[PDB]
């Protein structure tokens, strides 16, 4: 691998810890990084580290590198999972990014359903706002996420939402429409029709996915189209079906979901617009229920 001193961390400054997840991407572990900031060389920072599995191919390496390189280019934002450093020399590739201690947004919402304190309506709108803000930043850097969903939003110790996995390499022509998430759900349920049917990914199709994520927020981690298999989903979308309004959701916020699901991509709102609308809605939202 080519040396890049902008990002290199000596690997004896990385104390590897417990796993966070394994799969086709390799494996991710929690870790402690000693002297990340050159200012404080005696401070440890909890971080997450991605590395390759043992039986990993030359393409597997190339995908991890392009993911690291994409993060380098995109730059930093409060509401995305930021690259912190890399271990690339004399050993296995380690890609180091911010650690979000409260896990993904789907799990976080589900743990706070009434029978870990319940979320106020302002907490929920503010969650949406922060995700929209991350996507606004990513879109401004010309980044199309392609798999925006609550499972790909991570929550920090301080309840900050961070978009994850915006830099993954995907061959969209090799998507397995039938492949489930570890949770048993079908990622096709977050795709715009023009991405699902025609493989056309845009900022406008990420806005479609954001609408689904909004629905996940206000159902507190609900599963979209529960029990609906791929073939029937295709039919629903061909017919123009749209998910029902969640209970505990204003008509204004449901109108936002429906606009994100506009049949015509050019007529959906932009993330810039959604940020402005959500900002207005946060201010007007009662944190008393
Ligand atoms: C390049 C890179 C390096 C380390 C990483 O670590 C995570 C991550 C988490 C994290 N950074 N904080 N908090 C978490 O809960 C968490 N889960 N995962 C994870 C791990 C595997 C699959 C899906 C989610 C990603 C997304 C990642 C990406």
């Amino acid at each position: 691998l080519p040396e890049d001193p902008r990002w290199e961390l000596p690997r004896d400054r990385l104390v590897l810890g417990k796993p966070l997840g394994e799969g086709a991407f390799g494996q991710v572990v929690l870790a402690e990084a000693i002297g990340l900031d050159k200012d404080k060389p005696n401070r440890v920072t909890k971080v997450a580290v991605k590395m390759l599995k043992s039986d990993a191919t030359e393409k597997d390496l190339s995908d991890l590198i392009s993911e690291m390189e994409m993060m380098k280019m995109i730059g930093k934002h409060k509401n995305i999972i930021n690259l912190l450093g890399a271990c690339t020399q004399d050993g296995p590739l380690y890609v180091i990014v911010e650690y979000a201690s409260k896990g993904n947004l789907r799990e976080y919402l589900q743990a706070r359903r009434p029978p870990e304190e319940q979320l106020s309506s302002k907490d929920l709108v503010s969650c949406a706002y922060q995700v929209a803000r991350g996507m606004e930043y990513l879109a401004s850097k010309k980044c199309i996420h392609r798999d925006l969903a609550a499972r790909n939003v991570l929550v920090t110790e301080d309840n900050v939402m961070k978009i994850a996995d915006f830099g993954l390499a995907r061959d969209i022509h090799h998507i397995d429409y039938y492949k489930k998430t570890t949770n048993g759900r079908l990622p096709v349920k977050w795709m715009a029709p023009e991405a699902l049917f025609d493989r056309i990914y845009t900022h406008q199709s990420d806005v479609w996915s954001f609408g689904v994520l909004l629905w996940e927020i206000f159902t507190l981690g609900g599963s979209p189209y529960p029990g609906v298999p791929v073939e029937e989903l295709f039919k629903l979308l061909k017919e123009g079906h749209r998910m029902d309004k969640p209970s505990n959701c204003t008509n204004e916020l449901y109108m936002m979901m429906r606009d994100c699901w506009h049949a015509v991509p050019s007529q959906r709102p932009t993330f810039k617009q959604l940020v402005e609308d959500l900002d207005r809605i946060v201010a007007l939202t009662s944190n008393q229920e």
